[PDB]
């Protein structure tokens, strides 16, 4: 099928790590173009509904979102763009890079770019933060794994109690109602301009998820990260109004960036 690789046209050459699904391996398609593998563990995928909705995800092209280029499901692969650089999550911890803020602010618009698309398409991430983005060999940012919770097994992350579950990315209405919406993902990039900001710093990082449900629930927020400007922190702090309904789009919080890119 058109979305249907190969698998013998796989090389596998480097493991990657872990995720939810298993192991994430690097490898060569048809000897020459680089792809990220992931090897999808029995178990831990809703396959069937997954081969389903990859026929939506493969047309999902945007220059800033990590792309689909297929499946293999004759364990099942999932064959993606490759990123040089890894996770964001880890690559902001590294403090060797001495980000100037200039380009902290260049991560958010990359993020903001493939989530604007997402939102045109009307297609929810679900899973928005720093560990769902990685870094290609230019030092841009994309988004990956959109779309991919809703066909995860574990109990542990499907539900808003769970060990796993997104707590410190969730806005209150989801945490209280499961009430997930265009406006729980911006609700997650402003935390995840948080992250940015605060170099890798675990939101909410003194807190329990409990603590911080009950926190975000009585009103109390996160606070400006030292490297954040006063308009770059009231950016992110317009995502996480009260009101979903006060909150943002990502067509205008891609205005708000670019806006303060002009002034760095
Ligand atoms: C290990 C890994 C690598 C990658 C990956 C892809 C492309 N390129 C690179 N490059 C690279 C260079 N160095 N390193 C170390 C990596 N890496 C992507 C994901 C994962 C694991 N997460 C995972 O699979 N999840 C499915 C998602 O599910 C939730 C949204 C429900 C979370």
């Amino acid at each position: 099928g058109s979305w249907e690789i190969d698998p013998k046209d796989l090389t596998f050459l480097k493991e990657l790590g872990t995720g939810q699904f298993g192991v994430v391996k690097y490898g060569k398609w048809r000897g020459q173009y680089d792809v990220a593998i992931k090897m999808i563990k029995e178990g831990s995928m809703s396959e069937d509904e997954f081969i389903e909705e990859a026929k939506v995800m493969m047309n999902l092209s945007h220059e800033k979102l990590v792309q689909l280029y297929g499946v293999c499901t004759k364990p099942i692969f999932i064959i993606t763009e490759y990123m040089a650089n890894g996770c964001l999550l880890n690559y902001l911890r590294e403090m060797r890079h001495r980000f100037q803020t200039q380009q902290l602010l260049e991560m958010c618009k990359d993020v903001c770019e493939a989530m604007e698309y997402l939102e045109s398409k009307q297609f929810l991430h679900r899973d928005l933060a720093a560990r769902n983005c990685l870094v290609n060999d230019q030092g841009v940012v994309k988004v990956s794994d959109f779309g991919l919770s809703r066909y995860v097994l574990d109990d542990e992350y499907t539900s808003s109690v769970g060990s796993k579950f997104p707590v410190r990315w969730s806005p209150p209405e989801v945490l209280m109602y499961s009430k997930f919406s265009s406006k729980s993902d911006i609700w997650a990039f402003g935390v995840l301009m948080w992250e940015i900001y605060s170099l890798g710093k675990m939101p909410y990082e003194r807190f329990t998820n409990s603590e911080t449900a009950e926190h975000i629930a009585q009103g109390l927020r996160l606070y400006r990260p030292h490297l954040a400007s006063e308009k770059v922190y009231t950016i992110m702090y317009s995502c996480w109004h009260e009101k979903a309904d006060e909150r943002p789009t990502f067509k205008i919080l891609l205005s708000n960036i670019l806006d303060v890119m002009d002034e760095e």
